[PDB]
């Protein structure tokens, strides 16, 4: 599973402009792992920053919390980013 | 009664437009195929993201328990869809 | 019996507003027709979804049960409801 | 801490200009330690005086409240500032 989400969160990040379209605030209904703390603090950080920004964050956060992976390739599906969400399953798997 | 119930989830995904009247909050109470837990759930997600989106949810959350059509053509009437009611038991049958 | 008490039924339905004054949890101890599982059953609709709600439920449960109309006559004399008790009455006549 | 804290606040006056590419809203954004106060303090002191002048403020509320320089070194690799973040973990060893 730590070398499965690793090479996955390594992966989101060289190629961090493939998930731009990614929206903070429409996706983290699908995110069960992310804490109500965690969805507070990316909310503020929305609101200061922009979702760019944002986005990073949201990754650095979701990477530490547990079972990740599976729920925000949900939340890619959810949101209708279907390529994005089997990118994701691709190199995790 | 799986390909009945399997049908019905896939039309009610393929016509969700038709279903977005539905107000979540008001039919829980005609669903006691969902448990204690899916209650919750379903309300927190409708506090965070809205109507629309919970309605998503909510249909998910209902395929998954035991009978649930039954109860939601009943949950329909209760809240007087009548012909969304009866949309759904024309597919179901 | 069953022509008398459905006619009733009928009637509590299509005057639902006559009978919106009704407190089901003051009602209750005077419907030894419902069960334990009634009871319980309607308290907890009563919490989720309020008085008016569970007065649908309430006379949806009892018609099934037997011997609910006498009973239900009683149970509004109970709570000092009298016309509303003389108008039952009226109709199951 | 205190030492490592002084010792490092010291070096980041003494080398001002070594820090004068930092943007102060830029920065911001990774900088939980600032309170909403100093926040809204230095976007206005920015908005008075331009980013150079603000900072000099920047390092001066940082060094008051606890915890800066771990997430000054993280907000200088936040903005992409490797070789400055670097050079303060060097410092504040």
């Amino acid at each position: 599973m730590a070398f499965a989400e690793d090479k996955t969160y390594k992966y989101i990040c060289r190629n961090f402009s493939n998930f731009c379209n990614v929206d903070v605030v429409e996706i983290l209904p699908y995110l069960p792992c992310l804490t109500a703390r965690d969805q507070d603090r990316l909310r503020a950080t929305c609101t200061l920053s922009g979702n760019r920004d944002t986005l990073w964050h949201l990754f650095n956060t979701l990477q530490r919390r547990p079972g990740w992976v599976e729920y925000f390739i949900a939340a890619l599906r959810g949101c209708e980013l279907v390529d994005l969400a089997d990118e994701v399953a691709s190199v995790y798997q």
